[PDB]
């Protein structure tokens, strides 16, 4: 399970503790061990949303399962909640994409999972 | 609708006006309100194309619909045209990926669209 | 064929020769001309794996075909091998995603391939 986020806010707000809290939350919402969670947050990007350069973000959560349907709604609410409290990005200027990956299409330690 | 572009050219060329013109163009070619368009351009990356570090770019346009078939051809011509005039990237060293997203697989303001 | 890699290791290790060796290897493992290969490596990112900020990486290989099934296993072994020798990332802290792209969904030089 991989969570990636791009934002135009300052790298000052992207603390190593934020990455930890994201990691923990992703493990919880996907019901997978945190030992497999990878988090990547990218700051101070050149980004617009709705034509303006005000604070915004685009992210994605990629997983083998756990990313289909109304579960994505509940999971979104939590991720949006965490990202705003820490990065102060309004919900109406952020997207998070949910991407289901096949076991044969992701390699860990040199081999696919299936 | 999200447009993302990575390039090895200097951040000097990535002006806030470029991002605006991209935003406008993406809204037009997808026939969606610009209020939902997010643009992300990343510059001065470590990239090769055809084995060389000359100017190049890889991008993607992700959307709920509007990204299938020969429409992608017309849309490509316009995006390639804009990116070259501003970033001076030859067409034969750029890729743009078109990615259809399901409504249940992208969250905005804390909830999916379906 | 596009190979992208994000890592928290220093940009010092991402030499222009590394990008060349990656390019060469991607051409070989996908059996496609290196003239179409694009490589993008991003360094010194804010990333955690398993909750820690030790060296880690996430990448993806996107291609029209050549990315399905047990072939992904053999290809992974080679990519993991190259990335570690040069970037010193342990296999158990790296993911590589394999993504099949439709010919109508990627544009080169202003037009899709189909």
């Amino acid at each position: 399970p991989v969570f990636q986020l791009s934002t135009n806010v300052s790298q000052s707000k992207v603390t190593p503790e934020l990455l930890k809290q994201i990691s923990s939350l992703v493990a919880r919402i996907l019901h997978k061990p945190e030992s497999y969670v990878c988090v990547h947050v990218v700051a101070d990007q050149s980004m617009t949303f709705a034509g303006t350069d005000d604070p915004c973000a685009v992210g994605s959560l990629k997983s083998i399962g756990g990313v289909g349907g109304s579960q994505n709604n509940s999971h979104a609410k939590a991720l949006f909640a965490l990202i705003k409290d820490h990065l102060e990005i309004e919900g109406n200027r952020m997207y998070i994409e949910f991407v289901d990956i096949g076991a044969g299409d992701i390699a860990y330690n040199g081999r696919t999972f299936a």
